[PDB]
């Protein structure tokens, strides 16, 4: 079912050159908020910073072990490169979503992509077709309709649900609240 309690939430969060320190700190804050509020074993979190490259900040096992976002995020070094969303999605799909790294099979396979930038790679994401690509398009490069439309290709379906155009990092708090409202029903 959807509301099976168990959730593997991968934050595939962008730290491209496009993001500036404060903005990126708000990206951190957002993840940190979810993690704080949902500090329980039901919700396993992982976070992959990405740009040109993908960078596992921490995995499900790490979360399970430490259960503190501030600790878990200590690894964050802002990369400031391109935005290889597709390669990072494939990486996540194959490498991050593993039992050995703490991905319980019965967990809801949630991949929350946080990006202000279009997918500079645009290779494939078939590897992740079954994984829930939730995507937050910050209205910097997703200000443009043409750019927004790309999100709906990356995202899981219905894209209407899974894509959130987010005019500014400022609204991460509002978005967070909305996501909590929904995710509450998944936790039950």
């Amino acid at each position: 079912m959807a509301s099976k309690g168990n959730v593997d939430l991968v934050f595939l969060f962008d730290g491209s050159m496009s993001l500036q320190p404060d903005e990126f700190q708000k990206i951190l804050d957002f993840m940190k908020d979810v993690m704080k509020k949902l500090s329980n074993t039901s919700y396993q979190f992982a976070a992959v910073q990405f740009s040109t490259s993908y960078k596992t900040e921490f995995d499900f096992s790490d979360y399970v072990k430490w259960k503190d976002p501030d600790a878990l995020l200590k690894h964050v070094k802002h990369m400031l490169l391109l935005t290889n969303t597709f390669g990072a999605i494939n990486y996540v799909a194959t490498e991050v979503f593993r039992e050995e790294l703490g991905a319980r099979p019965d967990a809801t396979k949630v991949l929350i992509i946080i990006t202000d930038g279009e997918a500079t790679d645009s290779g494939n994401i078939d590897a992740a077709k079954d994984i829930i690509r939730y995507i937050i398009g910050i209205g910097k490069h997703f200000q443009t309709k043409e750019s927004q439309e790309t999100l709906h290709k990356f995202a899981s379906k219905p894209a209407s649900e899974f894509v959130k155009i987010l005019d500014t990092f400022e609204k991460l708090k509002d978005l967070f609240t909305e996501l909590q409202k929904k995710i509450y029903v998944i936790e039950g």
